[PDB]
């Protein structure tokens, strides 16, 4: 994955690379998502059976073709001129969910049509009424979930962006639009407006993690938001195997940050997730080479992530979530 | 932060600033200060009420609009004409207490008169009732609290300034005036003559830190001044969560030594502190644009301070405190 | 040893040398071999008779020279003309078991020909009979040991092979002939097909050594195969500690990755291995100088390893099991 | 003490600096010493009385100016052409002990009798008979203690000294004569043959110390031999304070490796260390101005440790060994 990055910043221009690389404050946050998944060592098992090794789960009465789904980025034809319709598709074709931004430059009912069965995530607005609606809309729109982000009752100071002046081109729209701090009220207003698994996004606290069970959501994403909001916020790959012991199955549990191949979901399921989020490395192959850069990434992702559970001794995902690991220096 | 010392570098003498920015020996105490917070992680929570998120603390009786004071940095002078007038005037104007130092460039009574309720800190001198008129001296004068250092029985060797031959220019002089260590009975005789509240700065000792509460003190200050005195001494920021556990609510913790960000302040908050000192960035500031450039370092610390709380979930400082923390590599 | 790698890279083709020194992946586990040897550090003991210093160890009956034995590496044609009888005839007269290869690039016959009485490493075949009688080859054969590799259901992916485009060159072949991943009922075939020792290679997990021992296997080799396959895998070393105490002593506990000195096979004991082995580095003697270069390595390592332990007042490999160990930074 | 280690390696021979500086194989237990004592972290105290700092202590009977002796350093003509005797004044001038060692450049009965009360350092030899006589020489001239080395059955291996091709030059000599390993059962023959304390010089493991007290010794020194000895041997520091609580006061517990400052001093006796022992730097003011620049070196010393004492609270090294430390990274 690392070849493309390379690909995408030369054909990005940089200071749109520096909005999708870069994260809040000093980015402590964000480098400890790859120092936290790079301590993390898989004690592999030998010797099983691996007639049939499938990397499918269920989540949310759905299968997934991969314990993955493509992260909410805002803004994709910020990349390519395509933009979510291209990596729409890609993840469609590819047999993973894909999450629709609140701030999508292409509206949610566009991409929801693609098919392949969407997500949506949503940030809590203005009213509860506009927010509502919205959830009301990817609901008829036949989203399959609604992450709702928590982490997000303003956005991180991006020095990035702050240094560099970025501001939105002319030609990207919030296609979705003709914002305020979400609280468990807002929870619970969602919660009963929707017959959809509602799922938390940016939960880094044990108790926030029971609380969601508590509040009926039906999973939550283990998140610093790529070290792009509180810059110093523990890396969600250190907190997975508490939140995933105090939640004792309650909701689906998925991690995000850094994930950077198939031995990153490995390392990820082994500490307890049901899925990771993956979302800087979509948009690379997005920006790279559109609907099929996309797509190849995912193939070399499901390959790298077979590989990864065959090598660990790992017939299912679920043999995989029952890996041990071990912290290195 | 890191903008201005550079622009400091730049238009102050290169040994002066050798003489702000320096520490002890090998300086390993003064790098251990940084490296201590950069290990801390916070553990942020999410979807609480942020209706009015507030950065103010009540400490010895009065408001202060941040928990953070002006640390005492000797000789101000060096660094800008108007010295500790300037740097008064701006902490008075954001809310921020001003420590006075012994040995400042103009005399405490003058920016005493400033207002915006300011401390003075003490170096013990010579005889007792020398010490005790210069307490006198500032309490006859409205400062609020006796800073008394106690982790200088002498100076520690600054290898920086033995190398530099750094010596007071003729322009800058000890304007209080026209020493001895400390002990534990001339913190008792500085009880004895005031009705302040007597602040020791440089308890690293979690005993030290129990004695200092059963001697009367207000506060503690937990620091290893900064890594100019004992080098090797342990960091503060790593000896405050026991000390704030051993005090018990029994006087006021506060640490400095390497607070660089709003960030910072959080971390800090989070390990128990009821407040941080600040000193060499207040000099940076001090150098590059005079009062105007402190007023904006701290008003840029003031919303840093509060971004970081509300993205960590708090309202309150208070809710602050009570964040947990992990530590990493 | 860090000599000859300099001579062994100048006159290998540089894809050669990097199909030899390569790992998995981003070649995580391959780094993580060193560092986990680099880390240990032995409690010598003073003031023992060091009269008889012996470095022999017995292992499935027979007496060995060193707690070593040269570990499995295909194709040794690759890096000398005479390849594995080079090899082989330089550890027969060092005193050090030889492991033949099932891909080597000389048939296993030839190879057990030159006597030193060597083992077989076996990869699982196509069908158990094929296998099966590759087994009895080696038996017929005189070699004393089934040295079965677990850790191999199929190939890791060597980023260095897939950039370089290497493939086998003509003049190389599989001279044993003229695949399938290994199961648990796999290893049973085997041993109930010998009345040799079956040594189950790649074995990282606690209770994958346990059912080794009730498996009937004679030995492990706790190896994460050179850094080669899982790439994250724990190192063997890491590992080593563990397995040993539950084992008990119930078959020998051999350990590889990274041993390149007597020093490191010291520590490999002191963490209660049986034997270690070595690949790379006999390879490199053997590119460097034929087999004189790895008659100087084992005369070298010899050297080392009687050093290392007389200065940690072992006078057997015995005494040095029973050393201590502290985990450094 | 970083800047006499610059003018030592101009005026000396390349190679004899080498000889000086070096440890054996990879130097991974001379480094080590370093990072030791640089992860220690003292807990100053504040506030207590300073009236009478004093750096002595009392040890084998005698008053030391500072917890420290010149450690023994083999043919130290090597360094300077007064070599030994000028080591000897020096340190006899400072208070210091000094450690006569077996093989020195001058005799041991000149070196003593230039006062000061040294100790001597035994090599044990040949046969028991000419160990003995060499114990009796220096007791019979007035050596105040027998540091009998327990580490050396045999010279480690100096990958710098193999790789120079150092060999005596012609016009330095073992001015003692005109060798084997140790065992318990030389310690206790010299034990039997002097009234003088025996000193185990070497001791890494805690066990081994324990039996040191059951045999009779006066002292210990934990020390890996600066690290040229065994290579990957565990740090004295890191083994000093387990040792300390091990023998209970049974002994005296001296330290050596790296201690380079009166920062270093007090950390050793923080961990508990009597003393330390202090080698490569004296030879680099003995090689940089002889004589005096020794006495220099011992000057600058002295009054680190003072200043360091005073400045984490204690006014006698007994106060010091009591301190806290904690580890850093
Ligand atoms: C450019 C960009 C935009 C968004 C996000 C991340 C980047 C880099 N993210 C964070 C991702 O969803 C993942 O949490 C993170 O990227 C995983 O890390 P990796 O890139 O290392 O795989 C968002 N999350 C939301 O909920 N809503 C959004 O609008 C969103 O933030 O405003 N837009
Ligand atoms: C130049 C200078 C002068 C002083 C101090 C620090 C510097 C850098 N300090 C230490 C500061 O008060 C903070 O403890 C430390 O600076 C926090 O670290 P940060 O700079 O990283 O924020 C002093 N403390 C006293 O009590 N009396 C003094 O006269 C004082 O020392 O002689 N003069
Ligand atoms: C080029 C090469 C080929 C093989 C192996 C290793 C290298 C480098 N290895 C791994 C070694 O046996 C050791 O486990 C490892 O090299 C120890 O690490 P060190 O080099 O640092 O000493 C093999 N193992 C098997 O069982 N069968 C094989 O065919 C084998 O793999 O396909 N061929
Ligand atoms: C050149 C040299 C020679 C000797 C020693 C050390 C050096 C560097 N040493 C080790 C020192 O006595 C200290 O243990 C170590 O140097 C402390 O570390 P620091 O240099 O960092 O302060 C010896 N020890 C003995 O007992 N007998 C000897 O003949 C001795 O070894 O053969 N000669």
């Amino acid at each position: 994955l690392a070849d493309l990055e390379r690909a995408a910043r030369d054909v990005l221009p940089g200071e749109i690379f520096d909005f999708l690389a870069g994260g809040s404050g000093t980015e402590a946050s964000l480098v400890a998502n790859r120092t936290a998944l790079e301590r993390v060592f898989v004690i592999p098992r030998m010797l099983r059976d691996l007639t049939d090794v499938t990397t499918e789960i269920d989540i949310f009465g759905r299968r997934a073709a991969l314990p993955m789904a493509v992260a909410p980025v805002a803004y994709q034809r910020l990349f390519h001129p395509e933009g979510e319709l291209a990596v729409a598709r890609a993840a469609r074709d590819a047999g993973v969910p894909y999450t629709i931004c609140t701030l999508s430059s292409v509206s949610l009912e566009e991409i929801a049509a693609v098919g392949g069965r969407p997500w949506f995530q949503l940030f809590w607005l203005r009213d509860e009424k506009r927010s509502l609606d919205l959830v009301r809309r990817a609901e008829d729109a036949g989203c399959e979930a609604i992450v709702f982000t928590v982490d997000v009752p303003w956005m991180g100071r991006r020095l990035r962006d702050m240094r560099n002046g970025f501001a939105l081109p002319e030609w990207v729209t919030a296609a979705n639009f003709d914002f305020a701090p979400a609280t468990w009220e807002s929870v619970e207003a969602v919660r009963a407006h929707t017959d959809l698994p509602v799922v938390l996004k940016g939960i880094l606290a044990v108790e926030d993690a029971r609380r969601a069970v508590d509040a009926g959501a039906g999973g939550i994403v283990v998140s610093n938001h790529g070290g792009r909001q509180l810059d110093g916020a523990v890396p969600g790959i250190e907190m997975l195997g508490e939140i995933v012991a105090a939640v004792s199955g309650g909701c689906e549990v998925l991690v995000d940050g850094g994930i950077r191949s198939g031995g990153d979901v490995l390392k990820a399921t082994a500490l307890g997730a049901s899925a990771v989020l993956v979302g800087r490395p979509v948009m690379w192959a997005l920006a790279a080479a559109g609907q099929d850069g996309v797509r190849q990434l995912l193939e070399l992702l499901a390959e790298e992530v077979r590989d990864a559970m065959g090598l660990a001794g790992c017939e299912s995902v679920g043999a995989a979530r029952r890996l041990n690991t071990k912290l290195g220096v």
